[PDB]
């Protein structure tokens, strides 16, 4: 057979939450079916042509069977429907879109809906497997989820932070030029927030513990130069990353709906994008931060494109060290990256983040009238994952 | 671009381990490791050549960053090798190996490791997030991860083994018949371990602890002198007026199975040997309620996509999850029972649970190959209310 | 032989997450301990042993007593113990330090009691230890567990005092009653003299509600009837009479009887009835003798029934304030109300004192005191 | 000041770690032994006054342990009771208590004694569990270490105060292992003899069903060229091992105490006077010498030498303390724990004092001797002795 086409027919987020802030009674799983069910409204798709929910999740302990289907179920869509999760830690989001592209493009289904979910603050407590066979005698630890599961590099046991001075020192990205970047993203999340920029993409989350919750909140809006050179480092003492120069945890989802092309024109639906390729890559776990370079490289070459015929690019900013040094690699135009603000001010809400830059290129494209896009994340374990979109 | 054919090139396991077995100081992502690298050795592949590893895993609290990436680097490959992991629940296994197939029908990749990893014995406990927030005042729970996030129906609440009551009401599955069930799983098991029939597929797990060091190398879940009497008399495990019990009933158990899945021309190129086309494969959706039943819409529609039937289909690895469930879905589709499971099944071998997917792939490619059939369906239900299931082709 | 009160001391009450929460019992004993000491005028090497009431000791390290002594200053020969009889405790500790004088074993003691309940932890059951296996378990709240749950009936407390709330209304009354005399002993000053600052200064009772508000919800009982969660110690100097005279020290109380009583679990709050009664034929003595009442306000149901069984002259009782506005700190309270009885007797110049409380798995205790 | 009696005196075997009884809780098994020396001492149980048990390992086990023990054992409800801690020291304590009590005419009838289950305590998640842990590792905590074996001045364990008096007083590995090979050969001659079979309490342990009788510490087969072979078990260049210490252990003891007069007007056959006791404070960093005070003060209270003294039980938390402490007092070694001491029986911590009493009575009536000694180290650096004068 011929490999079909993949367009995306609708991209929504909900507002990503702090840690421990508006969204922190909401679990993932519910904010997977809030983003799945307006995904699927938006797309004006009937939801029984649903094939298939393909969903990012990093932190699923505890959180039941397949938190996917969990998410599909509650959103919604027929028993009948389909869905697995997936765990490529911050590339999950993406990933579970460039899995729902490749099973429509190899003719194996139609209608996808493809995203990420995570809440980082509802994230439990752990007991080792001692628990299970009995403690006898001897303390024992109790582990945050968050970073056994999430933050910590399982090959060197040291956070994502000091993989973020690995490659600060690697590429000589300083404290200053780590900072200035914070503000920077800091300014354009504010500045897009003000202007409206976010309304499209978001779907607003009712709260009932009552109140809506709309808005971006991670973003530090009185951030000053000042404020920020007077943080002490996070990691290490005697390093350069910063809460402040860093992505925060956070809470939040995304979901976009995938269709092969012919079948959403006979449908009489809008395309809004073609996906053009995707790819993966490997770089040392100690330098992960650095993955995108491989994967974005691979991604523009399966395209048959140079970086500069991309018009628009959302690199994610787990830390300025390895955003910056990501740039410098690659060469980036600074004016075409994170055109809204990056993680540092609006937050990484791991499974879902990789998804959440795909909805938010999507509509920075569209409200700028760009035609080419590039999605990238590193990904803790030395990973990266790079998509190509064209509008529309 | 046109799509491509895939083909298993290796296909290899663990030893399945009891709970608190031999397997219960060795962790999913060592068994993981220990099968990728044998995969990879078997298939006689050049190891710079493999372009993903896809691993299922269910119980994934505190394993750390990407279980399979952790497994493939721990097998040896570079760190230049992407990889990541899947939870379908019961499907993870095969559902890796289905993407797996995918990729490279897709041009995506050429070649990939794929399959499944699990380490029951060791999954770990939980406090809720109230002790993130602060307990404050009054008690919490304690959370047994198997299962929260294995066993468990997230929709009703209630054990899978309660799924498989209602199977058997639904479908008029007795107790006797679930326990005639259980005993031929367990002789054709025991026919099969004690002539080698597990033999080739089986790939040694060295076991080092301080009280000792030993191989285990040989399913160690059956029950020989299992007997009708003694299953009657077992008491239901899951509903004190049920049907199902231990006995009729697969168990908790750890293991890890994978194979190397490669486009075909780029296997004949390299002068490797393909063992089997993927033909097919698909998932379905059930009741929650009914998540036994998963394997019928996931093999109708696998069998449908590969332009067969049934009755074409020489050999059947159908999950025995439960008693209930394998027999219901056996009765709903008419498998011709001599051609299934004919090494034996779950209820004798073990579920560990992200891994039996694949599991019963290496097992169906071997008996295929021992008893030369040219086609064969593996499927397993899955917790929430889905089924999966692959058709292969010597 | 006779047995004197010669110091009596206390810590402010800290609430629930309150001005103490940082400060653990056993600090919180050790300065009620060397307060104790510095009241008295004794000389410290004289001490023989000290006594302290603790319910909550999960965690606490190695008998909480001694190493409430030992960080007090007093010498490493210097024995202590710790007792627990749930809210007994701390008067328990002061009749146990009289027993022993009485008894010609010692001629010193400083006894008294201690309770951070802000600070107490939270338990994984045995099944940890053994292991879980399979099955999920439960993490238990020591407050609750060791403090305030019925170890018979596995219900609170409060239900308790519903219990005897029914036996014998929506208790409001008494509570702001509680309050008004709470907050005119604070503001007036009465509570300075006894109590001694704590260096977190803290020196005022903060668990009163000024401005109350009553009439919410019940576990009906209510927060505003029912004493709260809390903090603090309280201790006392013991001697032997002659003692303590020979050593050119002044005997503030003579006490006079003790006794513990026992009654249903579930009825648990009736507990000081029969410790009462007990402790009046003791001392030889009818209900009318007594002069001042501390009765403690564990739950304002329970306050109510106990004085109506017994025929309490109201005007008699908690004459500066109850629990209710004060706080429970468990094993510190029986300790910490003779402090109150005593310095409220001073002030007013009565002659005999009674103090009871009613303690957790059905018994009470009362001691009978005179100026 | 009145005369005080014990009436009886009874214990259950001693469990091993995870043993038999490790599934009988504290509170089991102090009723047990309430119940069955209310039994033993033929005494109307309407006329017990108080119950007094010593309990270290209270974390969870509910309000008020002794007073749950009591309900459990059928005693009425207005029977009072409290549970006692000095560590250690607690079961003696709780007798030495209901002595007084007696002695100052404020009861007539008391039972005393202490419970422990090793096996059963919990483990805590400290107060960050209550507030949130919000971010980040914490840890949990062994409550048998937090709460029995650490001692809270110095962070380290029992077992470091040992090696700390074995330099003190020129105690080697050999020597600690000479005497713990003679603790287990003493408590299996006992064994094999019945010597135990009078003063233990079977308990019915439902899980399989079976009657435990008999003390299962003990490692009968011990041999030097074993205990000798042993690692040291707190520090890697240490003396104390697992075989030259007391184990983590569960059981529960316990007495009627009586005053004299009464007990006689009932009918019932004083079996010994109290005749003195006394508790004596040490470094804490020493508290394996506590029993010198304790032993020196309680002997003077008695008017007595050590000299007079015919039995002597003298726990064996540690053997570098329990020879430390014999060679500072000079003890007749021939007199000392000629049942076998904890070494081999076990030691559950709020039991033991209680437990090591009702031993020493059983072994004083056994061979016919007038005055006993029983004395024990405290953690936190106390000890507790008391002399008993049989009959
Ligand atoms: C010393 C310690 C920590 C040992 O406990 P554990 O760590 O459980 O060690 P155990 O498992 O009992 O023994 C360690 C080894 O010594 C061995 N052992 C002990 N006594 C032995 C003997 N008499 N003959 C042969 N082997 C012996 C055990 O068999 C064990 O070997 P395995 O691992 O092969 O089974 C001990 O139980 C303890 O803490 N005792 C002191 C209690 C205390 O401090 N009480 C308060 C006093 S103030
Ligand atoms: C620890 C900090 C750096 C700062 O958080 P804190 O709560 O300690 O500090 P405040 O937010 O209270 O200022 C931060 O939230 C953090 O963990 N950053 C890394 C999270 C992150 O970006 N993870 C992706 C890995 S690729
Ligand atoms: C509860 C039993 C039946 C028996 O385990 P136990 O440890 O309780 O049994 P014993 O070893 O005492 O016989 C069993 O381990 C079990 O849960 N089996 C079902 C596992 C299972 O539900 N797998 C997923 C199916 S879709």
């Amino acid at each position: 057979a011929s490999m079909k086409n993949c367009v995306i027919v609708s991209a929504v987020r909900t507002a990503i939450g702090s840690f421990n802030g508006s969204l922190a009674s909401t679990s993932a799983i519910d904010l997977g079916a809030t983003v799945i069910k307006a995904a699927i409204e938006r797309a004006k798709i009937d939801s029984q042509h649903v094939d298939e929910v393909i969903m990012g999740n990093v932190l699923q302990a505890g959180l039941g069977q397949n938190p996917a289907r969990q998410a599909l179920l509650k959103s919604g869509l027929a028993e009948t429907v389909c869905g697995f999760t997936v765990n490529k830690v911050c590339g999950s989001g993406l990933k579970s879109v460039a899995l729902a592209a490749q099973a429509i493009q190899a003719g194996q289904a139609q209608s996808i809906v493809a995203g990420g979910m995570e809440n980082m603050s509802l994230a439990p407590y752990l007991l080792d497997a001692k628990a299970r066979s009995g403690y006898r005698l001897g303390d024992g630890q109790v582990y945050d989820v968050i970073l056994r599961d999430g933050l910590m590099c399982a090959t060197h046991g040291y956070h994502m932070g000091i993989t973020a001075e690995n490659v600060a020192k690697e590429y000589g990205i300083t404290r200053e030029m780590q900072d200035e970047l914070a503000l920077h993203s800091q300014r354009k999340a504010a500045a897009a927030i003000e202007s409206g920029a976010f309304t499209a993409e978001i779907v607003p989350v009712n709260v009932v513990t009552t109140f809506v919750f709309s808005q971006d909140e991670f973003p530090k809006a009185n951030s000053t130069a000042e404020a920020l050179g007077a943080l002490r480092p996070a990691f290490d003492k005697a390093g350069t990353v910063t809460a402040g120069n860093a992505s925060g945890i956070n809470d939040g989802a995304a979901a976009l709906v995938i269709m092969e092309e012919s079948a959403a024109l006979a449908a009489g639906l809008t395309p809004l994008a073609r996906i053009k390729s995707y790819a993966s890559g490997g770089v040392p776990p100690a330098l992960m931060g650095m993955g995108p370079v491989p994967a974005t490289q691979k991604a523009l070459q399966l395209a048959g494109l140079q970086l500069a015929d991309i018009d628009l690019i959302e690199a994610n900013e787990a830390f300025a060290a390895q955003f910056l040094a990501v740039g410098k690699n690659l060469g980036f135009d600074s004016e075409k990256v994170n055109v809204n603000g990056g993680a540092i001010a609006l937050g990484h809400p791991i499974g879902a983040s990789g998804a959440r830059i795909l909805v938010t290129l999507l509509h920075a494209m569209q409200a700028r009238d760009k035609t080419l896009g590039l999605a990238t994340l590193c990904i803790g374990g030395g990973q990266g994952i790079a998509m190509v979109i064209e509008r529309l």
